[PDB]
DNA sequence: AAAAAGACTCAGAAAAATTTTT
DNA sequence: AAAAATTTTTCTGAGTCTTTTT
């Protein structure tokens, strides 16, 4: 169904009808075989069901060094006791006297056991799996069958944040139907909660896209279940995403001229803003929103850089006015880069950097909101993130341009393609991994044009899954598309 | 005015399928 | 074939940006 060949809905309205079967809850907990033992202070101790299970989580991760760290254990053990009966709380005073080995051994067993299984067994579980997909992996939005991305409820276990995360080891509880909110069209058949239960709520909100949600206990973040990238609802937003970035293309040099001018501004705020944008524009720096203390690991972005994240070098290794960046970004991915900037920028930074402590905010007097506000003014619907797309995609365009070899073999052209990709991955700082940018930053039409231009079969670049994702791009693109 | 809540994009790990060698 | 290597898929965490609320 070439949904791209249809009329987009008004703004706000996401669909008119929607019907799903709700989430597949995590299966029940089967207790350990009586032969599988736990010991506390070297004394066999059979645990309460809830307690046992939790111990199993830990027991199941015992080999990761994860389990050696202080936050993890502290976080872990605390939560576990909560799940203990009173009397258990009385005996297990600490985690250090617990023996999860028999527990650890057991599962490892189960592991290899599975890793060696009969082929028939291998197929039985696939057919099983497949059956699941047919039953809960699709929904009906408006007039068609659409696949649901994540239909399996998040299973209880131990929280695993990125980097030096303060909530590492905390227990994720089991989500009950009483925690789930259902989103569907009023006229649609309501999925029936499991026997003996009730949904938290059933809503019919067509301004949103999700079919189910609930709140994740450890961060209080709302989780959702939405459709597949192949969705119209998904593919449309993405097509629009790239559309916007091309609009930026069309007024980038203008915006640029402005900020360069603002560097000169009287009001320092205007200056911080402008420098900040310089970076975003030039280095592809993220917004850098203000994170809630103690909730996540310490990672910063453009607007949230603390003065200690950059080191100013009037000169270094040949170049002058070099900015040395060194911080952890989203997912705690490290950002390190020595950058020769405009003398003006450099000068502003010294100024932004004076009279402060290492922990102070470089661009104090500035935030993402302030930033984006100005951006939208410059261009309707313009945000810091648009810059990243624009850059990636535009970088891909020229790179492939200058790199694409006419007197080249398909095998050869593919590499040209992949190098052009590295350049992007490089700027986006994906760690090197071309996946993210290929999948989320590059206007696929660019790749479709190229394949066509160079008589290279899409199949050679895009995998099955990706093709389904970029089908719009695939079906509606000239050899002559130009981002 | 601002902060908390809400929703949707993008991120690498872990795992599972596939392929490629030995 | 085994087992090692690579690619694909699943998972859900981590941001951006928005809207509600106070």
């Amino acid at each position: 169904w070439k949904w791209w060949e249809e009329e987009r809905y008004p703004e706000g309205i996401k669909w008119k009808f929607l019907e799903h079967k709700g989430p597949v809850f995590a299966p029940p907990y089967e207790p350990l075989p009586e032969n599988v033992k736990f010991y506390y202070d070297g004394k066999v101790m059979k645990l309460s069901p809830k307690a046992e299970e939790v111990a199993t989580f830990f027991a199941k991760m015992l080999d990761h060094e994860y389990t050696t760290k202080e936050i993890f254990r502290k976080n872990f053990f605390k939560d576990w006791r909560k799940e203990m009966t009173n009397e258990e709380k009385n005996i297990i005073t600490n985690l250090s006297k617990c023996d999860f080995t028999q527990m650890s051994q057991y599962f490892k067993a189960q592991t290899e056991a599975r890793k060696q299984m009969s082929k028939e067994e291998k197929l039985k579980i696939k057919e099983e799996n497949e059956k699941l997909l047919k039953e809960y992996g699709f929904c009906i939005m408006d007039n068609h069958k659409e696949r649901i991305a994540n239909f399996k409820i998040e299973p209880p276990g131990l929280f695993r944040g990125r980097g030096n995360h303060p909530k590492m080891g905390m227990l994720k509880r089991r989500i009950m139907p009483e925690d789930i909110i259902i989103n569907c069209s009023k006229d649609a058949k309501v999925p029936s909660p499991p026997p003996g239960h009730k949904w938290k709520e059933v809503r019919h909100d067509n301004k949103v896209t999700w079919l189910v949600s609930w709140t994740e206990n450890i961060q209080g973040s709302i989780k959702y279940i939405m459709l597949n990238p192949s969705s119209r609802i998904k593919g449309e937003k993405d097509w629009q995403k790239y559309e916007t970035a091309r609009r930026l293309k069309k007024c980038v040099d203008k915006i640029r001229n402005q900020y360069r001018e603002d560097w000169k501004s009287k009001e320092m705020k205007v200056r911080q803003r402008a420098v900040a944008l310089y970076f975003i524009d030039k280095l592809a720096l993220r917004a850098g929103n203000e994170k809630e203390e103690g909730e996540t690991a310490d990672t910063v972005g453009c607007c949230s850089l603390r003065v200690e994240h950059i080191n100013l070098h009037p000169e270094l290794d040949g170049q002058e006015y070099v900015v040395e960046f060194d911080f952890l970004g989203k997912d705690s991915i490290r950002y390190y880069n020595k950058v020769p900037v405009e003398k003006r920028v450099f000068k502003n930074l010294q100024l932004f950097m004076e009279n402060k402590q290492p922990e102070d905010d470089l661009f104090d007097r500035l935030n993402t909101g302030i930033l984006n506000k100005h951006l939208q003014d410059l261009m309707e619907g313009l945000t810091a993130k648009v810059f990243r797309t624009y850059n990636a995609s535009i970088t891909l365009q020229q790179q492939l341009k200058e790199l694409t070899a006419p007197d080249e073999n398909i095998p050869a052209k593919i590499l040209s393609y992949n190098r052009a990709n590295r350049a992007v991955a490089i700027l986006c700082n994906h760690q090197i991994a071309l996946g993210t940018s290929k999948l989320n930053f590059l206007d696929p039409r660019i790749t479709v044009a190229w394949c066509k231009k160079w008589g290279v079969p899409i199949e050679k670049i895009y995998n099955k899954t990706q093709r389904e994702k970029f089908a719009w791009a695939i079906d509606m693109a000239d050899e002559d598309y130009e981002f």
